């Protein structure tokens, strides 16, 4: 079934596509042909994988840029590159010293700045960053084992969303990072949260007066430290056994915190979680009272956070603080959009409560800022919802621009060993995509790292239909990093920037080689699909508007 390859040169019947004596090239090899029967006769570059990207040999840049032609590039800040040491322990954070697994390693907005050219010469038009928001401070017990200290390195902990986490950088820092973002092209995403706060952890505890211990009086000092934030499991304990300090009882001491109007808890008097979706907590995160409809003030705890942005509005809800918070963001920087976690455990009028307030923010700046504005492009917002596929479900209704595709890693992982298995796919996804976008991806930070295959990866993934992700060091098959007994924690890992421009320099060339030619043709994303017959090997054509590529896979070997 799957198409065997000669070796030797492909004579290819673009008769139906492009005008006779017309000049094609591959824009892989940079070959240009003049065609003649109907039919064009290439050898494929080396380091090709059998392909030929064939465009018209006219074009010569990039197409403008499209939501539905986008390559988005996911990146855990902290995990990338560490452009300032200075701030790599911020608030007594400190480093295990035992692989860090969960640790913040530095990363940090300035180290992404100076990756920007990088990034473009991987054709990459989306930006997509973890929250930069303030996150808690210490740590909880990481892995089923309590085998490490796990930090918010990876942003999904926000305690305060009107102020930059320190490890992150400030208002300069992401100032500079969006501006240089897009004097190159690429759009800025932030990732964001409001279904859940972050835990309640030692450090916070200590610095904001908040919770309660078993411990009193000299017992704190002599059992904690003077930062409670520094314990070290003993001999026979793990990284969870800080816990058997806390009264997770306690009343008064768990009123001071984020307050019963705020989230639901088993912690302290607070309403207790739910079953259903919307009202759970998810691995014993505090589910956020976003349907609340009553008007709840601060945080109590941020009576003792006196470096927060956040002030009272009269008749605000939990809900009307999240999304007051978010927009600010994007009014004050111009975000470009969002990419929303837990989305099927928020009810879907918040979202899009969401969607209004940070649209008015974007057309806001975008309006104060004639100069640094690409385009009017409106507010973008994509969703992570466990599992959905490519449909157009009810998310397309309440503010969402564009799904998270699950299906589309086990679509590549089939079509490892021949590219032609994508077809079917392909296929459907090219037609049903003509009334709606999503976003697909092979490696996540909640799933696995996709690493079949190599370099191929770059063609099953550049080559989809719809906005594609790309997880950060796909490009140079960035190893699965420490884990201990958390199977996600190693998906996490730091960017393997010495591979980059050593061994996997080569892989890093065709991701970019095969990137621009998408960025090169909206057809790649958003045209429909003709699949093309041929004597020898796979292939198909994409066409939309006035943008036709066609696509030839020779063969296994
Ligand atoms: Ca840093
Ligand atoms: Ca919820």
């Amino acid at each position: 079934e799957c198409p065997k390859w000669d070796g030797l040169p492909l004579t290819v019947d673009v008769s139906a596509t492009f005008p006779e004596g017309a000049a094609v090239r591959d824009y892989y090899s940079q070959q240009i042909a003049i065609v003649k029967n109907g039919q064009i006769m290439l050898q494929p570059a080396a380091t090709s994988n059998g392909l030929l990207l064939l465009e018209r040999a006219e074009t010569d840049t990039s197409a403008p840029f499209d939501w539905h032609n986008a390559t988005v590039y996911f990146v855990l800040t902290d995990r990338f590159e560490n452009g300032d040491p200075s701030n790599d322990q911020s608030y007594g954070r400190h480093k295990d010293g035992m692989a860090e697994i969960g640790t913040f390693h530095g990363g940090d907005l300035r180290g992404l700045t100076n990756k920007l050219d990088y990034l473009q010469q991987l054709g990459v038009n989306a930006l997509w960053i973890s929250a930069p928001f303030e996150q808690i401070h210490g740590w909880v017990g990481g892995g089923t084992k309590g085998d490490f200290p796990h930090y918010a390195y990876h942003g999904y902990y926000t305690q305060d969303w009107t102020n930059l986490d320190a490890n992150m950088g400030n208002e300069a820092d992401l100032r500079t990072l969006v501006d240089s973002a897009h004097q190159r092209g690429i759009r800025i995403l932030f990732d964001v949260v409001m279904n859940h706060t972050g835990y309640a952890t030692l450090a916070d505890m200590q610095e904001y007066q908040f919770g309660a211990l078993y411990l009193s009086g000299d017992e704190v000092k002599k059992s904690l430290g003077e930062r409670w934030s520094d314990w070290k499991p003993a001999a026979g304990q793990t990284w969870h056994s800080f816990n058997d300090y806390i009264n997770f009882s306690d009343k008064t001491g768990w009123d001071k915190w984020w307050g019963k109007n705020w989230i639901r808890t088993d912690i302290g008097d607070y309403d207790n979680p739910g079953f259903d979706d919307l009202t759970m907590s998810l691995a014993f995160l505090p589910d956020i009272k976003t349907e609340s409809t009553t008007a709840s003030g601060l945080p109590v705890f941020y009576k003792n956070k006196m470096d927060t942005h956040a002030k009272a509005i009269d008749g605000y809800t939990p809900r009307d603080y999240l999304t007051h918070w978010l927009s600010q963001w994007v009014r004050d920087y111009g975000i470009d959009g969002f990419r929303v976690d837990t989305a099927k455990h928020v009810e879907l009028p918040a979202w899009q409560q969401l969607k209004t307030e940070a649209s008015a923010a974007l057309r806001e700046w975008k309006k104060a800022n004639p100069d640094k504005a690409l385009d009017d492009k409106p507010f973008w917002m994509t969703g992570e919802a466990w599992g959905h596929g490519v449909m157009q479900s009810d998310y397309y209704r309440h503010g969402f621009d564009a799904m998270i595709n699950f299906d589309y890693q086990e679509q590549a992982a089939k079509a490892v060993d021949c590219l032609a298995q994508m077809d079917t796919t392909w296929q459907q996804m090219a037609e049903k995509l003509q009334g709606f976008n999503v976003l697909s991806y092979l490696s996540s930070h909640d799933t696995r790292l996709f690493r079949e295959g190599g370099d191929k990866a770059a063609e099953l993934l550049l080559l989809a239909p719809g906005a594609v992700q790309i997880f950060y060091g796909d490009e140079s098959s960035r190893p699965f990093g420490p884990t201990g007994s958390d199977p996600l924690q190693g998906t996490r890992s730091d960017m393997n920037w010495q591979d980059v421009s050593g061994k996997s320099a080569a892989s890093v060339a065709h991701w970019q080689k095969i990137s621009q030619f998408r960025a090169r043709h909206p057809a790649i994303g958003a045209g429909k699909q003709t699949t093309l017959l041929l004597k020898q090997g796979y292939g198909f054509v994409r066409e939309h508007g006035d943008d036709k590529v066609l696509v030839v896979w020779a063969g296994q070997q």
